[PDB]
């Protein structure tokens, strides 16, 4: 408690000393409140007008149209103290995957030079506003630098003055880009060094992309064993527990000289330790406290996340191999059981599993793990949408389980070779290229991020005919020079200016470590879509009227964006399908 906090605490009341007040009528029960100050401020989401002209018929589509307009009592939440037997089996479990995950990789520091180059191309490295305005003028300025020195050498001591959150099924904690510069450096190497790569976690699939997937789904389908379950979480972040804000941290073991010491900070400081900044209507900033939940950078949030889900998912499946009887209390015997299970299988075990953070799919060897429910419930990790102690719903076809908001379809070229697609409801696709987050927004950066979707569609999803022609109608629509863009940045092979047909090459041919034959495609009629039925099924609009005369008259549409954005050089891409080529 207030040791480790209280130097934060104090510093804030004093910048607000006319405005400190110990409200009484505060709404937290299981988050500690501490006081308030005098704020008042809120960015909601508009419509990209290029995307929306060019898909009109989608204008009276409701699940399109609402996506564009407009639970608290789940942060405010408690979860209980796990039995001894689970924190035992999580112990075990957590030693040994680190040294698995560590046995091809060397943590390491990251860089100042490494951080200003990434706030130089713009990932989400969720920062605030206000001494400098952006992030980008922050960086180059010796005088924050400073400042982060100042914090540095007050983790060293192991006390925190600056590292405090700010909180805004999504609420995201922003932090000062100091304290994010101190959060990379100790723990960015999870990330920059790819430890959860399928190469080296065997589950993870962090770097693959939206086109390695399915195959890495089909790849999990091949092994002998039950159905393949794909359980959500309800709530994953509000549900870590201090036992796994531990075991998280036993990769600090793994470290070294300063680093360790560096790492050993954010860890009980900042994560094992928090301090939140909250709005209040009734407007005061309410500063609370807890220990426990997950509040990091979105990036180390991934790997952590990633972490915890295959220790859990691994005990799971030690649960339905009946490795251990009861969670009360793990024998001697059961622990050498455990470990010795770990050491014979434990790899095994992992290549059964595609894990990205709270998201998991498991194929376990046989269905006892569709009612192994002990350990998972007392981790805290309860399922979604389904009664505590109802046995899992499993699939028996790998094309049908849900994954990182996808299905996969198996798609077979005219020429015999199979892409493994990835898909979900094109209202779904839709509604999201038609939104754009922020405001200053010029018509040509408007006109760019349409594009980006459009290139995401003709790469990830040319097997559905509305999209391939939308796209095509997009990049007819926007000058051909005009780089795709966006605010925030799986592998995106679709922001280049490239030609599509040889980028769609290279990623379904030429590094498609699935497919044998490397002949190359020469034309987009050689690449196919789903079945008619099939594509209706996931939501095409092929057979309506308003679809038919949207593609009838594409050309006219085209031709109204372009006269918008003005006199530019366009390519026609429309002959590139089979309807227009004459
Ligand atoms: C049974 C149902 C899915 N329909 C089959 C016939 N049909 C077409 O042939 C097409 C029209 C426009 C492009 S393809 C529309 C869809
Ligand atoms: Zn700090
Ligand atoms: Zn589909």
């Amino acid at each position: 408690n207030l040791d480790i906090i209280g130097k934060r605490i104090e510093k804030i009341k004093q910048e607000h000393e006319t405005s400190w007040h110990y409200d009484q009528d505060h709404p937290y029960k299981t988050w500690a409140y501490h006081g308030s100050y005098e704020t008042k401020q809120t960015a909601s989401s508009m419509v990209n007008g290029v995307v929306r002209l060019l898909t009109k018929p989608w204008d009276i589509i409701p699940m399109v149209t609402q996506m564009a307009m407009t639970f608290k009592e789940k942060v405010d939440t408690r979860t209980q103290e796990p039995k001894e037997g689970t924190k035992k089996l999580m112990k075990i479990t957590a030693e040994w995957l680190w040294k698995e995950l560590g046995k091809k990789k060397t943590p390491r520091m990251c860089t100042r030079e490494e951080f200003t180059r990434k706030v130089r191309s713009n990932a989400a490295l969720g920062a605030i506003f206000n001494k400098w305005k952006s992030a980008r003028e922050a960086v180059e300025d010796s005088g924050f630098w400073e400042l982060v020195d100042k914090e540095r050498n007050l983790h060293l001591e192991g006390k925190c003055e600056t590292c405090v959150y700010n909180m805004m099924s999504r609420a995201i904690w922003y932090m000062w880009l100091g304290a994010r510069f101190l959060e990379f450096e100790a723990l960015g190497f999870l990330n920059e060094d790819h430890w959860f790569s399928r190469e080296n976690s065997l589950s993870g699939v962090e770097g693959e992309g939206l086109h390695k997937l399915g195959y890495i789904l089909r790849d999990v389908s091949k092994k002998e064993g039950g159905a393949m379950y794909a359980d959500d979480t309800a709530g994953w972040d509000t549900r870590i527990t201090l036992e796994d804000l531990k075991n998280e941290e036993m990769v600090t073991n793994h470290m070294e000289g300063e680093h360790k010491k560096l790492a050993e900070a954010i860890f009980k400081l900042t994560y094992q330790n928090k301090v939140v900044r909250v709005q209040r209507p009734t407007t005061v900033m309410d500063i609370i406290s807890r220990r426990d939940q997950r509040g990091s950078g979105q990036v180390v949030t991934y790997g952590l996340n990633t972490f915890t889900n295959m220790e859990a998912q691994l005990i799971r499946q030690m649960e339905g191999e009946g490795v251990f009887k009861s969670i009360q209390h793990l024998t001697v015997t059961e622990e050498i059981a455990v470990k010795n299970w770990l050491v014979r299988v434990g790899r095994e075990r992992l290549s059964r599993m595609a894990i990205s953070g709270d998201d998991c799919v498991v194929k376990p060897l046989d269905d006892r793990f569709a009612s192994a429910l002990t350990a998972l419930n007392d981790m805290g990790k309860v399922r979604k949408d389904i009664q505590q102690w109802e046995p899992s719903r499993g699939w028996n076809d790998w094309t049908q389980v849900p994954f990182c908001s996808h299905h996969f379809h198996e798609l077979i070229m005219k020429d015999g070779r199979v892409l493994v697609v990835p898909c979900r409801n094109q209202d779904e696709l839709i509604g999201r290229a038609r939104i754009s987050q922020g405001a200053g927004w010029s018509l040509r950066e408007t006109a760019c991020l349409g594009k980006s979707y459009a290139q995401m569609w003709s790469l990830m999803y040319f097997h559905r005919r509305d999209l391939r022609l939308a796209a095509n109608a997009i990049c007819s629509a926007v000058p051909s020079h005009w780089v795709p863009t966006s605010r925030t940045t799986a592998t995106h092979e679709w922001m280049t200016t490239e030609d599509m047909l040889t980028v769609w090459n290279r990623v379904w041919i030429q590094e498609n470590p699935w497919m044998e034959d490397k002949t190359p495609v020469e034309s987009w009629e050689e690449i196919p879509y789903l079945g008619k039925r099939e594509d209706q099924w996931c939501g095409s609009l092929i057979g309506l009227t308003s679809r038919a005369t949207w593609a009838k008259n594409i050309q006219t549409a085209i031709n109204q964006v372009r006269s918008l954005i003005g006199n530019e050089e366009y390519t026609d891409y429309m002959p590139s399908m089979k309807r227009f080529r004459r």
